[PDB]
């Protein structure tokens, strides 16, 4: 077993949830996260913290989970992580997502198998060049202590993963994404995920503070809602964690914090040409070179 290492990761994750929620509550100023603590028989449980109808955060969820299972298909396992999605009220604040997680499977006769996964990413509506650059700079900078090609690898993985092929469209401007991370000693992988967690706040919170009071119109909210239909489609059609989780006994409401508060769909809907709305897909979502 790796019992003591796992306990350290768990303590990190619970503190990370607290810290992220505190940061976001400070930006909002009005609403607070409410916790829904849940268990499943034989299976662990989680702490789902949600914000609704804030001054800044219309719909936000920061989930901690620690699940145990018996059936590597036959192995006892534990999986723990923090996952979050934030949907601002103001269209000029991007949506964001982050995750950090560890999986450990105990093996008859052998050393345990383990790996980390995670990342963070930004989904603007009314994007701003310097925010996209600063987000990626935080990502790049946090990676540098861990290896010269770590940013390139995991930024590229993010662009590959958060993509809707049948619309030939990225979900957002990118960030970092990694899975199956065990090529470094455990302590180095743990350091890297702690860096990722801190980096989410470092990357996202300044943007929220900078953008939350930008003036906006009902037409910009309509665009936000049609864009949020695209977001719902990625999560429901493409995202593997959401798909597996719903298919396999996961806690529906915890999994689906990713879904937007309101979404719109229209036949052949597209942004009007020559507008800031159109520039999100014509320029920001295809640039994929921010540092």
């Amino acid at each position: 077993h790796m019992s003591l290492a796992v306990e350290a990761v768990k303590d990190f994750l619970l503190k990370l949830q607290d810290d992220i929620c505190e940061a976001l509550e400070a930006e909002d100023g009005q609403a607070t996260f409410v916790e829904d603590k849940w268990t499943r028989e034989g299976g662990g449980g989680g702490r789902t913290r949600v914000m609704v109808d804030g001054a800044v955060i219309e719909k936000g969820g920061v989930n901690f989970s620690h699940v145990y299972g018996k059936g590597i298909a036959g192995c006892n396992f534990e999986a723990m992580g923090v996952s979050l999605v934030i949907h601002p009220k103001n269209p000029h604040v991007p949506t964001s997502h982050a995750n950090v997680r560890l999986f450990v499977a105990e093996r008859e006769g052998k050393e345990p198998v383990w790996w980390f996964g995670g990342g963070f990413d930004l989904t603007p509506y009314y994007a701003v060049e310097e925010d996209c650059r600063d987000f990626h700079q935080v990502a790049q900078d946090l990676c540098k202590p861990f290896g010269a090609d770590v940013y390139a690898r995991f930024k590229g993985w993010c662009d590959e993963y958060f993509f809707i092929p049948y619309r030939n469209e990225a979900r957002g401007i990118g960030g970092l994404f990694f899975d199956d991370l065990n090529e470094w000693p455990f302590e180095k992988c743990f350091e890297f995920v702690q860096a990722v967690g801190k980096g989410y706040m470092d990357a996202y919170i300044p943007i929220v503070n900078r953008r939350k009071n930008t003036p906006y119109t009902e037409q910009q909210v309509e665009f936000q809602e049609f864009r949020r239909g695209r977001y719902a489609e990625f999560n429901l059609v493409i995202d593997r964690g959401t798909k597996f989780g719903l298919q396999s006994g996961g806690r529906t409401e915890s999994i689906l914090i990713s879904l937007p508060p309101r979404a719109r769909w229209g036949y052949n809907w597209q942004p009007e040409p020559g507008t800031p709305e159109a520039r999100l897909t014509e320029y920001f979502l295809t640039k994929r070179q921010w540092v």
